[PDB]
């Protein structure tokens, strides 16, 4: 596997729930970058160097993803709930002395991120979420069109071992299919092939696949419940927030992203980026500039 | 290997313009066509058909593309696996037997053929029974988080080929047994005759058969929904006396109370829950068979 972060260090961060792997580079204010599915921290490899000019960039594999440890799950999928992941990453950052930091997340990582901001807003200076709406909003908008678009939300959340068993026949196919299907172009061309290999290798591990399903199971159940509590309580993220989404990404299929995020966040700016779902890889310069601009003031 | 679960039934290969329909035929008296659904074949009627065959000419047919019926070549609109097209094909099959006016009971996909048949060509039916379905429109209209999770396969199997085909190829025996078991009240395969499960497993082991099933579900997401929508919007009602039976633990009762739903679709509907999961004729053959004989005779 290629080193896609030339000059970044590699940290194995102990937490109570297992080690978090991260690449760490740059200097200045701490900025944690979180990837999503079916990716690993290397999806930031085109934007992290630009970020590392201005920030101490921590490019972490989510709990259970990539090279991070995989806490054993349970019937409530607890360690793979975004609430638990957020707590674990808070612990990780505290291990580095970062008790107040900036956070950009994409996909599942963005769900960790906004849940972090809801649960522990004092930990965040600013938050950026890339190509998501809250889990609640996806489920609340789960009509025929959207159930077909993000079928994987309900397929991967089926009880184990159903998705695991189907995924295990040809894991390569499914990870490449998801990478390809959510880009603007509909193929793998946006990705560095070395990055694709990282994703594919992570996906080839049945335990990693199981964790991804647990993530999606949490997404269907506890995460939704946690979000539901907050929306019905009118709890809003008070952390200044950037919502970026792909013009051809997932979030904009569900609804107008900024409208939605304004219901969840008191201080949110937003911009589309001409991109499919994989903003930092499909549109690295535009994503990097948006993030630098936002986190720099 | 494959047991004969209809001793005394003939076996009929019925030619149609779209390919052969396989059917077991028994009994004498008024014709009654029995259509199975997914992921089964005609043998799912093996426990109720003999009781029916005491009063009816019972034609137990494999749906087009299912079981041993021929598989018409599909197209970009999945036309031959739309319920409208399958209904036309089964009408043609019944005409080959000289049955232009017949009784029809369908389960699952077969019940979708059956009510579409009833909407399109109600002059063909004396009486209709649908087992454990609501119209396809109603499932998509009711689509929400709970139903998406419960009938995730409606959106999974409707994904563009070859995604569900490739995934189902990951563990087809597991998948068909998982569907069979998970939709029963027991949660396991104990309600089924092992020889019937073998029929379903063998049909499901064929990749072409699995592709047809996906074509059926693709139709189910697109054209079938559109056809149903036209009828809802035109206020078209099934005018054939109909019986809606559903499993107290079945697929229909979760989304909406089936008789109240079917009354919006049918002018003359009676209904009863059956103490069973989805597979009424196998989980509750006596109760199902009683209801059907009572309704049809």
């Amino acid at each position: 596997l290629a080193d896609l972060f030339p000059g970044f260090g590699s940290e194995w961060i102990n937490t109570s729930s297992g080690r978090i792997f991260a690449r760490v580079g740059g200097d200045g204010p701490p900025l944690l970058l979180l990837h999503g599915f079916p990716q690993t921290h290397v999806m930031w490899h085109r934007v992290a160097p630009k970020l590392a000019e201005r920030f101490k960039v921590i490019v972490a594999d989510l709990p259970g993803y990539g090279w991070s440890d995989m806490p054993e799950s349970d019937e409530q999928h607890t360690p793979y709930t975004k609430r638990a992941m957020a707590k674990q990453l808070i612990e990780a950052m505290e291990q580095l002395g970062h008790v107040h930091f900036a956070l950009a997340g994409h996909d599942r990582g963005a769900r960790v991120s906004y849940r972090l901001a809801l649960d522990s807003p004092g930990r965040l200076s600013k938050l950026a979420v890339l190509d998501i709406l809250p889990t609640y909003e996806y489920w609340q908008r789960m009509n025929r069109a959207y159930a077909l678009k993000i079928y994987h939300w309900s397929f991967l959340a089926q009880p184990a071992p159903l998705p695991e068993n189907l995924l295990g026949g040809d894991p390569d196919f499914y990870v490449k299919a998801k990478l390809a299907s959510w880009t603007r172009a509909g193929d793998l061309s946006a990705f560095d092939p070395r990055a694709v290999e990282h994703y594919r290798i992570a996906f080839a591990d049945p335990m990693r696949r199981h964790v991804m399903c647990e993530d999606y199971r949490a997404g269907a159940y506890a995460d939704f419940e946690h979000d539901k509590i907050d929306v019905e309580a009118g709890n809003k993220i008070p952390v200044p927030m950037l919502a970026l989404w792909g013009a051809s990404g997932i979030a904009q299929s569900a609804a107008t992203p900024l409208d939605v995020w304004r219901k969840w966040a008191s201080d949110v700016q937003g911009a589309p980026i001409e991109s499919g779902h994989f903003l930092p890889e499909e549109a690295p310069d535009q994503t990097a500039e948006a993030l630098v601009r936002f986190f720099s003031a």
